[PDB]
């Protein structure tokens, strides 16, 4: 029951006969939906990846500017050239100098200067286009056969998808089958946005703010930075000199920024999968073809006894579980009471119909139990087990 | 005449006598001073130098963080505990985390959970108090004694003004002295400042601001980095396990905080000077010990010659250099006037009293012409020399 | 009977369908369940614990600083660090003092001093989490067989519970069995607390309380003391000197926000068990296989007499002792009669039917008179005993 342990837990109440039930996910919550006589299902997210985004820029955070060369021309001479200006990997400016007789003109005119710097990215965020086409979704379902949690690691059962993948179907041993229909596509909408990639993190953000980014950047596998006087000052020009510096790193500029933005993680494993956070689904549950176990074995008659207590779970319901210590495979029989007289269940129950699996089996039981007090009451009998509960 | 050279150039003109004269001097700037019949004095604000600063703090703008450690406790069973916490370098954070019985536990509580990592300075940026006392404002003062500019380095006088020497006297060859008052006590505030220095970059720093920083900082002599919390971020915990990150390389940030700050270059040569670009300092200048060279001198007549032409530097004054072939111990005639008759002069000179003294020197000379058309005049008789200016 | 010593005792009547009879257990309190035709079970709560808490937090009341180090540095030479400072037993503290020449230092102004003391607790208030999965209760029950108060302690039975043991069977020579049916306890007032020890005296606490207490703690596993600053008083500095101090002993205040607690005790022999007082236990008694021991036997005939007479309980009830001396093995007649006429047994016997056993028997027994006037007899005619007795 692998929907005790999620802190956002709803509930969805069904119907009976050939139906569907609706019902929606988050990738940090779980729903458990019941219905008359069917056995109650628990379903939940597990992941939304894509799987090798495709690379589609390149944006610079850090670079130097490894070599500098400046040409210098007199107020009457013309313009200043130099042949690293037509060079890619160099960032030129053009501008005029304040020249004169003190700096070794004959003419007090404004001098034209040039000044070319080598360019090399030190690091760089890789920028990876997700086609909304291609994601790819997992999840989790569960029926409450009363397993203890020691077992609940191998009962679970996997759905996997993609955008693609029609309605599904889970079998569960004995209690036959369910098909869920998850329509993934109108829950995510993820184009106009691309995966940001930077040294061990990464983030989705939308791709016309990453367009306008003041830093420079590169088109592809290769090829020439294209906006690069982004990251270089050129000082005022002095009389045959220019400064030139790189304006440092901007990691931390530009995290701050993608503060606000859905987080990615990066699998540890399968190297090139891009787990994707936040995005919703909504599916619609096939509930007609589960069937409940057992229904015609005997009801219990031996004295058993209490495991674990009932405990709130925080989600209304009291978890509780109990042992048959020399049973046939009996029915274990539980309601929610006002009184001792018990006359009838006031109580909604999850597990729907508990049975001793072995001759000395232990069982696990979910009740809802109405406001206020009330008592819950298990093995209906003379030796009856029984707990005050309170809401 | 440096003062032909720089773009920004003031005039001023003393009532008489050189009695008593005020400027400001900025750092980019020169003022030219005037006075009815004395040479006139070039002055200007070579650099503000403050020497030996001592370390107040280092902050670290990039931590990398290491060899992280969790511990985390069932969620009624006491509170989590990490020897790390003893040590001040592990920036360790303690808080809550949401536990069930799927998750190693008997109740659906929180868990206290904690976690530690070693927190290094990869780089950290100086902060020095600035010792008032040591201030040296530095003045260069030369006259207009008509030197060519390949002399003007050799002519110059430079004046130190710290604390002690409030009044300096400059002293020429021939043309007598000059003092100059510098009233450097009323220059700058720097007591509520610290110089800022990263690598090869450095600035002056509003002590308040500096310790305002949400950034991590170490005490000057070292020992322990304490406001760790400002560079390590702690994701929120799920169920067993937290995630500490460290934040980006803040090097842009911090620039771009410094974007308003005074900036200031470290020298070569002695590792702790360290000059200040962009200060001011208000002067006086007695000039009534200043006399003009040669006044007792004979008039030229002779056959002179332009080594180089009046050109127009940007201030309105026309700059020339003559060269005068015969007559040596003899005074150059300029004049400016509206036709080649010459029946009134209508230019200040500038150069106040043009003498030659040897039967090849070169004289420099300059002008400040008229508005409309003129004649720069220079010479007598047939041996003229007539150059047409406008304005 | 040891309902009566108990001053606080109330009655509860069954119903002759031999329906389970529910009767609340209340830590001063105690019950006497009286059956329609079966002997009358005094029951009673005598201890509620937890038999070894968590040990969650140590606080601490007194503390003394046993080392002291202080560091100093002019007001433009940086800032004052102490190795202490990076090593967590020490309490630490900065600040500025102001310096002159006074005190050795060249430059007027606020300079920074450093001050830290090693920490040490010398009483600590222990808190222990409670759990109440672990919590152990023990009630005491016995039935009315007519045994004397110097036998009571010989012939109780003390039954032991836990939240797991679900129900226990009282046996009762002869008179046959019982069985009690419970909830380990309906005391919900002990949620979200501690226990909480000082030496020899211990309180049950809100653990916002515990948590929020302005005194310096550490977790059970033997940390570094959390907020040391709430006992170490820091001086204002003078030249190069603080003077830190100690604030006092906090053991009467932190009794004094006690005293509200309800009590807990520490057992003497096994000393993990903590008694924690103020319960409240609910139990369903099972009356069915009780019986009446001597109801064959014959009635009495020689002489009787009082031991101890009748007396007044406080309960209404009136109690005496009564000798046997021949021909025991034989029912004691008792009524409670309007006249002499003695027409009916007016009163209600709780000890439902004493029968005496050797041949020097001394029973107890006890009856509730009606309201007025009354006589109590016991015996038969021309050898009753008889008392006058009101209300």
């Amino acid at each position: 029951a692998h929907c005790i342990g999620i802190t956002d837990r709803d509930f969805i109440e069904g119907v009976h006969g050939g139906t569907w039930v609706s019902a929606t996910l988050e990738q940090d919550k779980c729903v458990t939906v019941m219905a008359p006589d069917k056995p109650s299902l628990d379903i939940s997210l597990e992941t939304v990846a894509i799987d090798g985004p495709a690379e589609a820029r390149k944006v610079c955070y850090s670079a130097v500017l490894t070599n500098v060369k400046i040409n210098d021309k007199c107020p009457s001479t013309g313009e200043a050239h130099l042949e690293e200006e037509n060079e890619g990997d160099n960032a030129c400016k053009r501008t005029y100098s304040d020249r004169g007789w003190g700096n070794g003109c004959g003419l007090f005119g404004k001098g034209s200067i040039v000044a070319c710097a080598k360019f090399t990215c030190a690091k760089s965020m890789s920028l990876f286009e997700v086609d909304q086409t291609k994601i790819q979704y997992v999840i989790r379902a569960q029926l409450h056969v009363g397993a203890k949690q020691e077992n609940w690691n191998t009962d679970i059962k996997t759905l996997k998808f993609d955008a693609l993948s029609g309605s599904q179907e889970a079998e569960f041993t004995g209690y036959g089958r369910a098909t869920l229909e998850c329509q993934v596509q109108t829950a995510v909408d993820f184009s106009n946005s691309y995966i940001a990639e930077m040294e061990k993190e990464s983030w989705i953000v939308d791709k016309q703010w990453a367009q306008d980014l003041t830093l420079p950047w590169q088109s592809g596998s290769g090829g020439v930075w294209r906006e690069m006087h982004h990251l270089v000052e050129f000082e005022p020009p002095h009389a045959a000199t220019i400064k030139v510096l790189a304006l440092g790193n901007q990691e931390g500029s530009l995290k701050t920024a993608l503060t606000g933005a859905m987080r990615v993680t990066k699998d540890t494993n399968n190297s090139k999968l891009y787990k994707l956070h936040g995005g919703h689904v909504a599916c619609r549950v096939k509930l007609s073809a589960l069937t409940l176990k057992g229904t015609s074995y005997k009801m219990c008659t031996d004295k058993m006894s209490f495991v674990k207590n009932p405990t709130d779970t925080g989600h209304g319901t009291a978890v509780m579980q109990v042992k048959v210590p020399k049973g046939a495979p009996c029915r274990i029989p539980v309601m929610v009471a006002d009184d001792l007289t018990a006359a009838v269940n006031k109580g909604i129950l999850v597990t729907v119909n508990p049975i001793a699996s072995t001759n000395d089996d232990e069982v696990l039981i979910e009740v809802n139990p109405p406001f206020g007090d009330s008592y819950i009451i298990v093995g209906r009998g003379d030796s009856r087990l029984t707990y005050q509960w309170h809401k």
